[PDB]
């Protein structure tokens, strides 16, 4: 078999994930699809995962059948994971108290250099100590966490296994009477959507005892620091929540507004694509393209709103650690106390770390804690059943397309005034403090380093604000403007495009490109850039103290680019295969859930119970390797994370003869914050390259083939078809510009007001011929008409002097003026005496509005008759000589019959028929053989 490196592993070896290297190398150059990879535990099959869970489910429902109450499911899961909730616990409480003593050594190293004495070695020796002692915690936490997160991962995979094999053990025995109730589609939602919420409820679990708790721990802190000032930092602390609710109970809204605004405008575009033979046949594309353009437009206005919404919300939350630390010290020093560099950024520092933790782990608990509870209870309701008896080029064409260049100058200037005014805010306070050491009566004034303070305060919330509002506006722009070319482009492609690519996927990219260029790029954007300028600022101002920090970060920059390309040229892989072994299960169950009969007719049943658990243990194995391939770089990442601040501290604590407490201070408060926003900062460029394949797709369209425009510079004259004879010449008609023929040499001379019919073969090139006259595919020849040709005139100017009867109606979702009549230029009175003569009145006298009727499903109210009968009215109503009537049915037809005989004033009518019993008594006939036509004068002659 296949035997994983995982067990016999000592340890110091699997922390670092040791034995993950040669995977990679295999990786590196061979592209392994399947064959290389390692299989799983022998204590994570699903028959062992499923059974003990089986087994302590009866054992419960067993218990609980003696009292009158109902037997839980959760109390089956918490009898068999105790141990390990007890086992993760103590971990999760020594690291959770691991982030307390870091402020706490801190404080005392920077007292340590508050009371300096050259003429001493033994305090030194004590700041050593402390330094070491400051130097595990980082370690704790940076090194052993990524296998306790790994532990806490895997505990969840099992719990999802052992609930899939025993939902499957359970449906496979299920009467005709409870089968009749569930469906197919249900019990694979059940299987897809409830259990796979198993995955992400152990990692938030521990926040809700640990959560408050550090939250008591560090208010405690700062009352032997500061005082009660401390609480004038807790008050703002808690109208985040209330900030942040009303801004998603407000935000819903709109996006459900903008959604039922898109929809019909994705139902109108399907519509559209449908179908456009007949629209570039009768020449009706304005009427679409502006009933597409409102919608977009109304689209547009109401995303806007949404995103400077989402816009202030970042802004909000980009600058709220400033606010909170301005008011707890304008309120410590505003009572009578002197400022120090050793209560300052102790104050900072566990202000920072409670904060950030608080609102971003607590309320995402609550509903993972929810959702598994509401999942927990419908999983349990189920088993209560009854039994049997990209480029450079992709962004400058996305960018350029937004505004000018100086738009694009004036954002660079702005981005680089926030981040300057949120550092010098600091810088402040340590020059208050160096300037108040300096002392040896004689205070001072306090209007000058208030006022500052409150300018350096207001600065960095104005340049927050106005940043990501200009930033969100110019990439809605780029969309909002990259729509319409889109639409232009794709209505004027010739039918030879469009009969080479289903309706289908045409659709889907309207829809999800647009979706996502208007969705998640922007916000997506902004997070990295203000990640990335942190991140930036916070090395500069740690390099700008000690001038030879900017040696070492050579070495650590180089080996960064060199290891995410390592790492990516083989991480992309296991998502393919986690999807090609999700999807072999659910056909397996899919196609095994319908055929249970032949099931129970033979006395063989654990077998499809063994096909299912090895159809598992596929997925599970392909599963196993994401969580390690994960977890192999952040343990790399937090060395050098960590490394940076042991040298930094380090250095700081030998050079301490050439500077001072409060520069110092600055420099180390700012390196105990690297971890977050570093992990963020690499983590998100990932999810931009994987959504700039919508940006790349997009970009796509827009150039493509492009037919005759629509007009010329010659104008025919005012009235050009009258006496409309028709000749032909030596002409060969093809569909492909160099593919095979379908034509050969059709020549012949139609006269006016003659009836010329066309009898031939079905397939052998019959309907070629209205699409030779109508130029939707340019011939070779020339094709006189009236005096003149047809390649020198204009698209527009040719299609709308003549009239087709299509062989099967086609009617748009709309009104009844519209479908007859979408250009305004007929009266009322006219279309009533046209409709009321081609013996359709009474069909629409007894709907209530009788002129404005809307129509659903493409005028599901109306019969196939009616369908004709319409038809025929257009062509009544357009009026033109050259008729083309091409019918081919096999069903009310007599008398539209008869009407096409009497009612037409006799101009130039030519059939394309295959009914021989209605080419009766025609002036002129052709008949067509594989390759040619021949025309005879009389049809007597033939008869």
């Amino acid at each position: 078999v296949k035997p994983n490196p995982l067990q016999d592993a000592n340890l110091c070896s699997r922390v670092f994930f040791w034995w993950l290297n040669p995977l990679f190398k295999i990786g590196h150059k061979r592209r392994l699809e399947e064959d290389d990879m390692y299989s799983v535990l022998p204590e994570d099959r699903s028959q062992h995962l499923g059974e003990e869970l089986q087994g302590f489910w009866d054992k419960e429902v067993l218990r609980a059948e003696n009292d009158a109450q109902k037997p839980s499911l959760t109390r089956a899961i918490i009898k068999c994971y105790w141990k390990s909730y007890l086992v993760l616990g103590i971990f999760t409480l020594i690291e959770e108290s691991a982030k307390v003593i870091q402020p706490i050594f801190l404080g005392k190293i920077i007292n340590y250099f508050e009371n300096y004495d050259p003429m001493d070695s033994v305090a030194l020796n004590t700041a050593y100590a402390y330094a070491t002692v400051l130097t595990f915690c980082t370690l704790i936490l940076a090194i052993l966490h990524h296998l306790y997160f790994y532990h806490v991962q895997c505990a969840g995979m099992r719990l999802r296994v052992a609930m899939c094999h025993m939902i499957y053990r359970k449906a496979l025995r299920l009467s005709n009477m409870a089968m009749g109730k569930t469906t197919t589609g249900q019990i694979v939602n059940l299987l897809s959507n409830d259990v796979n919420k198993f995955d992400q409820v152990t990692v938030f679990l521990h926040f809700l005892w640990a959560g408050p708790l550090q939250a008591i721990a560090v208010t405690a802190l700062l009352w032997m620091e500061i005082g009660i000032s401390c609480l004038a930092g807790m008050a703002v602390l808690i109208i985040l929540l209330p900030l942040q609710s009303c801004f998603g109970k407000l935000f819903s809204s709109l996006r459900s507004k903008t959604a039922t605004f898109t929809d019909a405008r994705i139902r109108t575009m399907n519509e559209v694509i449908t179908g456009i033979r007949i629209i570039k046949m009768y020449a009706w594309e304005k009427s679409f393209s502006n009933l597409i353009t409102n919608l977009r437009k109304k689209e547009i206005s109401k995303i806007l709103r949404s995103s400077c919404l989402r816009g202030m919300n970042l802004a909000s939350f980009f600058s709220a650690s400033k606010i909170i630390v301005f008011v707890t010290f304008t309120t410590y020093v505003l009572l009578g106390s002197v400022i120090t560099a050793s209560r300052v950024f102790v104050a900072v520092t566990l202000y920072g770390a409670v904060r950030l933790t608080v609102t971003l782990f607590f309320p995402s608990a609550i509903e993972r804690v929810s959702e598994a509870i509401v999942s927990i209870r419908r999983i349990q309701t189920f088993l209560l059943l009854d039994e049997i008896s990209v480029g450079f080029q992709a962004y400058k064409n996305y960018f350029r397309a937004g505004a000018h260049w100086i738009v694009f100058i004036f954002l660079i200037l702005l981005n680089t005034a926030a981040q300057v005014a949120y550092v010098l805010q600091d810088w402040w306070l340590s020059y208050w403090a160096n300037k108040q050491s300096m002392l040896n009566t004689e205070k001072l004034d306090l209007n000058w380093y208030l006022g500052i303070y409150s300018g350096l305060t207001v600065a960095t919330v104005l340049f927050g604000i106005a940043r990501s509002l200009l930033v969100f506006y110019v990439l809605v722009n780029s969309s909002q403007t990259l729509h319409n070319k889109m639409f232009e482009s794709i209505l004027k492609a010739p039918v030879l495009f469009f009969d080479r690519n289903p309706i289908g996927r045409i659709l889907n990219r309207f829809s999800k490109d647009i979706g996502h260029l208007d969705d998640l790029l922007p916000l997506t954007f902004l997070d990295f850039i203000q990640t990335l300028l942190q991140v930036v600022g916070v090395v500069s101002v740690a390099v700008a103290v000690i001038p030879w920090i900017a040696i070492p970060l050579v070495p650590l920059g180089i080996i960064f680019i060199f290891l995410r390309r390592y790492f990516l040229e083989t991480s992309r892989d296991v998502k393919r295969l986690e999807s090609t072994t999700r999807s072999p299960v659910f056909s397996h169950l899919s196609s095994s859930l319908q055929g249970l009969w032949t099931i129970r007719a033979y006395k063989a049943e654990e077998r499809c119970q063994e096909l299912f658990d090895a159809h598992q243990d596929l997925h599970s194995e392909a599963w196993f390797l994401f969580l390690t391939t994960s977890r192999w770089f952040a343990v790399r990442l937090d060395a050098i994370c960590a490394m940076f601040v042991i040298i930094v501290a380090f250095g700081s604590l030998i050079l301490a003869k050439t500077l001072d407490a409060g520069q110092v201070g600055l420099a180390l408060s700012y390196a105990l914050t690297l971890m977050g926003m570093f992990q963020w900062c690499v983590r998100q460029s990932a999810e931009v390259e994987n959504m700039m394949i919508s940006v790349e797709r997009v970009i796509e369209y827009t150039d493509l083939e492009k037919e005759a425009p629509w007009e010329y510079q010659k104008r025919p004259p005012p009235a050009w078809p009258h006496e409309g004879v028709i000749i032909f010449d030596n002409v060969n008609f093809m569909y492909s510009p160099g593919g095979p023929l379908v034509l050969k040499h059709l020549t012949a001379l139609i006269k006016s007001q003659e009836k010329v019919g066309i009898v031939g073969r079905t397939g052998a090139g019959k309907s070629s011929l209205i699409s030779a006259l109508f130029r939707l595919s340019e011939p070779e020849g020339k094709i006189w008409i009236d005096k003149i040709l047809t390649t020198e005139i204009g698209l527009h100017d040719l299609r709308k002097k003549m009239s087709i009867i299509p062989q099967e109606p086609v009617l748009f979702t709309g009104t009844m003026r519209k479908n007859l009549d979408p250009f305004n230029e007929h009266t009322d009175e006219e279309l009533w005496n046209a409709l009321q003569e081609v013996q359709l009145k009474e069909t629409i006298e007894d709907l209530p509005g009788k002129m404005d009727t809307e129509l659903a499903e493409s005028g599901s109210n109306f019969s196939v008759g009616q369908r004709q009968l319409v038809c025929l009215a257009r062509a009544i109503l357009r009026k033109n000589q050259i008729l083309i009537i091409d019918e081919a049915t096999a069903n009310t037809d007599e008398l539209i019959q008869k009407k096409i005989r009497e009612k037409f004033a006799h101009c130039t009518v030519l059939t394309i028929a295959h009914r021989l019993n209605t080419i009766i008594d025609s002036d002129k006939i052709m008949v067509l053989d594989s390759g040619r036509l021949k025309e005879y004068d009389e049809p007597y002659v033939l008869l």
